[PDB]
């Protein structure tokens, strides 16, 4: 079919036809005449997976002999998606199976809609775990991630009536192929308990003991025979548990919750005691099973020459504490080696800046639940203020500010503070967010440790995010460049010089068409909506919160809208304006922008005077896999976050490699995506952060802007009167009640550039031989934000660990 | 090794091997310089699991075109144990894997003692079961077992301090190979809810659902090619389930606890919501599959020759009253058509007499859970007393006599008298049983409808209860008679020619005393126990209750103990007195009773002067795997129920065809083993039925006994003086009490016999060729008690289809 998806040569065709039908009648026991798609794809998964397992064997024995420096990944979250797709491709099967699917009169890609997406994660933080581990395989970096093997991930999203509704994503109904519990590998953690000081130091005693069995899956990196091992742990009761004797089996359940269901909140802290149990264990069940593979090759110093630990926020945190625990109370080294290791084995990775989502736990929770571990951290503080009250002599409020124990009526413990005392390296996610960090919010931490202080800004893989969502364009970049680019895309770059190509062009632009044409179908398909497949794509997906500002589209699309009623007869650009995103379960302000964006639809939409020129979209049920599908669809990307709020965005670069523009403020990495496809090929608006202090110092007053702007008074009197909500007049008052009152996001603020600069984007629409243009200017100039980049740099400059290229044998 | 277990032919070892190898490598994700015992043994059981399916298709696939009657036998409980060596044995393919094992270095034996138990059942009722469906597909009937999966099994028994610890039986942890989740086939059940009155008839609505996943397991035929499906149900909660957010998530668990765990209650009836929950949820998910296999073949007439239903005592007795409601409120039948449907489509097993055992439901549960059953069971009430009124007119307390409703402070439905009503056959499990059941308790059922009462003596496997525990016997008796005693045990009739052959006795005798060898080493290994193997092995092993006389053993023993103690210098025969099984966790005397025997043998084994002449012994955790072991080293059978108590019995059987002889009361099956065997080649003793009913007229006074036996009254005091308790004087002041006022069993009044008889025991043992043509004896005449037999008379007199010995084609 294409080159970049591998050769179907007669022989692995062949082998891989007798093994579907081996996998079906011995695996699945089912015979041809009852078997369903979903049968189908479970052998075609298996038959997958048995083409790794040699792979991944040898890769761990491999790593045994030769003893490299290991890299630990700790993240409460991995958003992975689908899998058989990406292990086809990183394995060079797609032709094969595809051919041996088709001669058994099957289609392959239906099969592969048939496949659960892995959503263990929330968005961006969880989806960036799951594109460093397939950039670390392919990087050929001895590398494991650890995390949770939730029940549920994250809930899918139904819309009743315009609202929201949550329902569980029950992943694991059908069976997953792609693990392999290892109980014999399980583990005891503790909670609760109290603190024995004896003659021979402190002991933890009286515990309960909850065990946490591991569940390994394979990690493919890309065509290098390499694959690494993800590591999840779940949650199992001990035997003699309880141990009327019914009631005693029945409350098992109460241990067995902490790996039940992720919390679905993406950028905001809830301090819950469950939540907690989850981040302890997680720490607990990895640094024993990290502890026994280095004691597997007495003597500590070497630890951190051999093992890095990476902190995917704080969210894993106690690992600081518990590394700490276990060599001063179990291993019995002094205080001071102890920390000198684990300062050199841990690093953090910090990815907001608002403070509602920094992480400070109560101390009465941390006391009853880990009460050794609150020792260990007041220990821990007491000796980095004595460091700071010797550097920094007299400066009272310095200490206070730079505690680990923060003062008030419930005192908390600042993990944030934590990381970075426990650390030698501290990094965030994007050039204007770790400037941020080192300028503001850690700005006493950088003056007392600025060696700490770094840049790793973030990533996507190209295998998922280029070459198997968009095998089109993958294919006609291949025709020119070659295959290279796909494991080093700063090759992307030569696209330069095809710019003034006719055929080029001509070719972008219709993979572009075929991609909108294939959505265009699925939406028909899937949920009965019509849509005109020559509009501007306009889209908007990423989780639903105001620091995003959904509400300042909403607020162009009201302005397109009014302008079309008050001159129905003048041309203007079709637009299908596409939002689509979750909003956490609890978050009240998310969940009524949700109902506005499907209020204004039902307007639009059926407004006979706006014909098919306006299309207003909520897209249902936002998730990996429905981004695979949108991406490429794309003509314009929106990322629209109030200037330093958006610490990276990943969605962003996804946009930029598929052949979208981006319209933007100055945030995050729309900042080096503008510096590196120059900023005359982006769309840039509004108030830059140094903006932004501006009016903090003054002070925003909303009013200023709605009596300066009638055209935005217009769509505020629209909403308060009821135009949008006829039998509830009053619905969306709390929505216009905090964008006049309450705005921390300054939305008003930028409305008048936003509305100019998207007249803008209509008028290069129109001359789609320029527009095709600037999109060969921004794919060529994406080589940046491949997470193998990210990668390389973590390993050098963090890790100590030079990445390979080279083959492992077959 | 020996002749059978099969053929070991070049061809087949080398595909057993390299079937080995390819799973340890692709299904268990192993090398060979890691792999340990545990994942040996799960690379045989895959391997010996592929030859199974293929059988298992072609068997079900078969069914599907002839459409042969189905036999639906609905339990509780299947007391299955393990499966490889039973797979192994029915497939021929014993030695084929014996040498494939040894030749990659491995002993298969070792390998087999890995596997877990399935202990989805009590005792004797649930292992009932299990060896009916092994009969069922060694004579070729499409029958299906239906059950509930449960997470927790029977509780694993630990003793410390002398008293039973219950622990939870994980024995999921490591997973089935045996079983196939087959969630596609998932069914809804509904419980709560109200009834609605139609135009179009009743409606039941407002219900709670609870999804019902089924799991296959595949039961082999005895060489037949039959391989039949036992399908378990697990329970799941829909996904819209309570849908703040996580607390509805972790809410889950109470719709999952219904398939949690098994009530570890034999022969006690408690009414908890949680097992009515659990007797519905079979029932209803079962009764959907059975229909819509009936559909895929308008018309109920021909259901009952399409159909039969077997009920396994009244815990699946609300079938009755569902298949009602289904073909009443669903396909809208007139009730007098559904009832005669009904009534030829059920038949009810009943397993007891004890009253306390009767399933009788409070009517507020029901009318709270089920209120369209109780509906219906008051209709069917009714209609029923009509009958009764009719042919006994004016017989006004026959009426509240027979009546499914019972008048008390709580109003209670009569299972046992509903299941009745609604059966065309109800049949008891031993002769003296179903005698009792038309006589006393079921007497007016018995009057009004004559016709439905049977028997059906019960049975055991000779494939599980012979070939598989007892190589050894099997083999020397394959040697005179071949093979085909094996699915045709009447055979064994011809040894009967071999009571006076000198090699035969000489090999009988010497494959006992390897067994108690072999016994007697896996005691010192596995508990640290030493144990004369020249001594009579007398056992005992039952779950615990006062009608099976654990304390008439424990009376006998301290007996021979003071015996010795009186006369040190005197020859008696030395025995080893072995007593196992678990007690219910809520029934205080049961428990009470391990505590004694554990007390004696704190005496008796460490008195210097009883030498190694008594020995007594609790074996631990009995359960299936471990009856595979003592029953085979056993020499005398101790069963001694009062008589009238044990409906049938199976262990009696068990012991019989291993070459032990019995001691027992004439009970249940006992009486019909000594018919068969002759009632000179038993050790037959005490009260018949009769002789109880006298005592009970006059009334049992066991002080009488005391009085004027010296012997029983010097048990007593050393009892209650704390002989045997000397840090706990009073500890068994309750069991002194219950013997000497409430003793409803009647243990002293069978001491004086039962102690006379146990010296005749021991005066056959001293003449070792007069024991064992006793033994050839006993064995010969076992033939009655395969399950094959009563499978057959079921299949004939109860089901209406004929077994076969046919082969399906391999
Ligand atoms: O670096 C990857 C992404 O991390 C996101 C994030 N930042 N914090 C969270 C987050 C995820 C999950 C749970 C949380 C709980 C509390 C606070 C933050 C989070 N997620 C940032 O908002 C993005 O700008 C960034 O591109
Ligand atoms: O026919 C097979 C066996 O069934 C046993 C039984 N009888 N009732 C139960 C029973 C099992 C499990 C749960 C129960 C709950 C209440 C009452 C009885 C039971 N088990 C009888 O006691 C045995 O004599 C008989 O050999
Ligand atoms: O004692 C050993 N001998 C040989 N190989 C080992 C040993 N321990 C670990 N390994 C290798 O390391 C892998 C296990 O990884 P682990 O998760 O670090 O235990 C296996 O696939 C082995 O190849
Ligand atoms: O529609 C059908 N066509 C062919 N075979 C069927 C069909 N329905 C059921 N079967 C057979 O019956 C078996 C399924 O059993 P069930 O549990 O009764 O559904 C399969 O193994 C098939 O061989
Ligand atoms: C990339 C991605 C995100 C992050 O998008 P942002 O626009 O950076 O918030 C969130 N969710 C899914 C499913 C993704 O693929
Ligand atoms: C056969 C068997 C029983 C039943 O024995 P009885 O002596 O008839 O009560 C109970 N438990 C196990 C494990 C068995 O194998």
């Amino acid at each position: 079919q294409i080159s970049v998806r591998g050769l179907a040569g007669v022989e692995n065709v062949t082998e891989l036809k007798k093994n579907f039908n081996r996998h079906l009648h011995f695996t699945l026991v089912k015979d041809r005449n009852v078997a369903t798609p979903r049968d189908y794809y479970f052998a075609l998964a298996h038959t997958v997976r048995d083409h790794l397992v040699g792979r991944w064997i040898r890769t761990q024995q491999h790593y045994y002999e030769k003893d490299p420096k290991r890299i630990y990944y700790l993240s409460l979250e991995f958003y992975m998606g689908r899998t058989l797709q990406n292990t086809m491709v990183n394995l060079a099967l797609e032709n094969a199976c595809d051919e041996a699917t088709y001669q058994l009169g099957l289609d392959m890609e239906e099969l592969e809609e048939i496949e659960e997406d892995a959503g263990l994660g929330n968005g961006g933080l969880g989806r960036l775990a799951a594109c460093f581990l397939d950039s670390m395989a392919t990087l050929g970096l001895a590398a494991y991630g650890y995390g949770i093997r939730y029940e549920f991930g994250i809930f899918n999203q139904k819309i009743c009536g315009g609202w929201q509704m949550e329902e569980a994503d029950d992943w694991l109904r059908y069976g997953n192929p792609w693990e392999k519990a290892r109980p014999e590998f399980t583990l005891p953690v503790h909670f609760y308990g109290r603190v024995e000081h004896t003659s021979q130091g402190a002991k933890w005693v009286d515990t309960q003991v909850v065990l946490a069995m591991p569940y390994d899956t394979p990690v493919p990196g890309y065509r290098n025979n390499v694959v690494n091992t993800m590591r999840l742990w779940s949650a199992k009761a001990p035997n003699d548990f309880n141990l009327g004797y019914i009631q005693a089996v029945l409350d098992r359940n109460l241990a067995e919750n902490i790996s039940r269901v992720l919390y679905p909140n993406d950028n905001f802290f809830e301090g819950k005691e469950l939540r907690l149990k989850q981040e302890y264990f997680v720490v607990a069940a990895t640094l024993q099973d990290i502890i026994r593979r280095f004691k597997s090759s007495t003597n500590f110093d070497a630890f951190p020459d051999k093992v890095a630990i990476q902190l995917n926020d704080t969210h894993p945190s106690l690992a600081i504490p518990e590394l700490m625990r276990v060599l001063v109370d179990l291993e019995r080294l002094d205080w001071d080696k102890a920390w000198e290791v684990t300062v050199k084995t841990c690093a953090y990775t910090n990815h907001t800046v608002l403070p509602e989502a920094l992480e400070r736990w109560p101390v009465h929770l941390l006391e009853t639940l880990l009460p050794r571990h609150l020792q260990i951290i007041y220990e821990i503080n007491q000796r980095f203020l004595n460091r700071v009250a010797a550097a920094f002599p007299g400066d009272v409020d310095r200490l206070r500010r730079m505690s680990l124990v923060e003062e008030g009526a419930v005192k908390r413990i600042n993990m944030a503070h934590l990381c970075i005392a426990g650390s030698h390296a501290v990094n965030g996610v994007a050039r204007i967010h770790s400037e941020i960090l080192k300028k503001t919010i850690f700005k006493d931490f950088y003056e007392l440790e600025p060696h700490k202080f770094q840049n790793k800004t973030n990533g996507i893989t190209p295998r998922r995010w280029l070459v198997l969502c968009n095998p089109g364009l993958a294919e006609i970049i291949a025709e020119r460049i070659g295959e290279e680019y796909i494991s080093d895309l700063d090759q992307l770059r030569k696209l330069l010089s095809y710019v003034d190509d006719e055929a080029f062009i001509r070719d972008v632009a219709k993979v572009k068409q075929e991609n909108k044409l294939k959505f265009a179908a699925y939406l028909e398909r899937e949920y009965k909506v019509h849509i005109n497949p020559n509009s501007l794509f306009d889209v908007q997906v990423k989780r639903i919160h105001e620091y995003k500002r959904q509400l300042l589209n909403c607020l162009h699309v009201i302005t397109l809208y009014n302008r079309i009623k008050k001159e129905p007869n003048k041309f203007v650009v079709p637009r299908t304006v596409m939002i689509g995103g979750k909003a956490a379960p609890g978050y009240h302000m998310a969940k009524m922008i949700i109902k506005l964006i499907t209020a204004i639809g039902d307007v639009v939409n059926h407004d006979p005077v706006v014909g098919d020129r306006l299309r207003v979209i909520f897209l249902e049920n936002y998730r990996v896999s429905l981004a695979e599908k949108v991406i490429p669809a794309a003509d314009l990307s929106e990322q629209i976050s109030t200037a330093g709020t958006e610490a990276s965005g990943t969605g962003n670069m996804k946009f930029m490699l598929n052949g979208a523009l981006t319209i933007g403020t100055m945030d995050g990495a729309n900042v080096e995506m503008a510096e590196e496809a120059g900023e005359e090929n982006f769309f840039i608006f509004g108030m830059r952060v140094e903006d932004v202090d501006r009016l903090d110092q003054r002070g925003y007053n909303a009013q200023e802007y709605y009596d300066r702007i009638p055209e935005l008074r217009q769509i505020i009197e629209q909403l308060s009167s009821g135009f949008f909500s006829p039998k509830q007049p009053d619905l969306f008052k709390d929505i216009v009640n905090m964008l006049m009152h309450h705005d921390r996001f300054k939305v008003f603020a930028d409305y008048e550039e936003y509305v100019k600069c998207q007249e803008r984007v209509s008028a290069l629409y129109k001359n789609p031989r320029e527009w095709t243009r600037m999109v060969i200017r921004n794919i060529a100039t994406s080589g940046k934000f491949s997470s193998d980049r990210t990668i390389a740099q973590y390993a050098r400059e963090i890790w100590g660990v030079e990445p390979s290229r080279q083959r492992l044998p077959a």
